C-alpha cells in the first residue's frame, strides 16, 4: 500500500522537522505552505546531504546557507496529477496557500538526509527550516 505522509510549512520550521522512510516504500508526500503570516510566504522543500553556505573570507556566528552538494531526488521517478517520470534538480516551491502531492519509490539512498529551505538568501533556513530524514534498509 502506499504510505501518505504530509509536512506542513510554517514560518520558519517543518512540521513535523523529522521522517523515516524504508528502501523501497511506496510514498505520496503532500508539501503544504501554511505560511501564516499577513501576507504569507513562499517556501522552498528541497532533500539533499552536504550543506553549502555562502563565503567571503570573513568568519561568522551563522552561516548563511545557499544549498546541498546532494539531491535526495536524482534520478528518483515521481508521479505528480497527470506527470511521471524523474525532474531534473527537483525541489519544490510554493506559494502561501499552494500545496504539491507527488509519489514515489524510497530509492536505496541509506542514511540521513536533510531538508530544508533557502529562500530569501538562507534567512527561512537560518530561522529553523531544516528537517531530518531517515532512510532506513528494507525491512
Ligand atoms: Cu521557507
Amino acid at each position: 500500500g502506499v504510505h501518505h505522509y504530509t509536512i506542513d510549512e510554517f514560518n520558519y520550521y517543518y512540521k513535523p522537522d523529522r521522517m523515516t522512510w524504508h528502501v523501497g516504500e511506496k510514498v505520496e508526500l503532500t508539501i503544504d505552505n501554511r505560511s501564516q503570516s499577513a501576507p504569507p510566504i513562499a517556501h522552498q522543500f528541497s532533500i539533499g546531504r552536504t550543506l553549502v553556505s555562502r563565503d567571503n573570507g570573513f568568519p561568522k556566528s551563522q552561516a548563511i546557507a545557499v544549498g546541498w552538494k546532494d539531491n535526495f531526488f536524482d534520478g528518483v521517478p515521481i508521479t505528480s496529477g497527470g506527470q511521471t517520470g524523474p525532474v531534473p534538480a527537483f525541489s519544490v516551491s510554493l506559494n502561501g496557500g499552494q500545496k504539491y502531492t507527488f509519489s514515489f519509490v524510497v530509492p536505496n539512498k541509506p542514511g540521513k538526509w536533510e531538508y530544508g529551505c533557502f529562500l530569501q538568501t538562507g534567512q527561512h533556513f537560518m530561522n529553523g527550516a531544516h528537517g531530518i530524514l531517515d532512510i532506513l534498509p528494507a525491512q
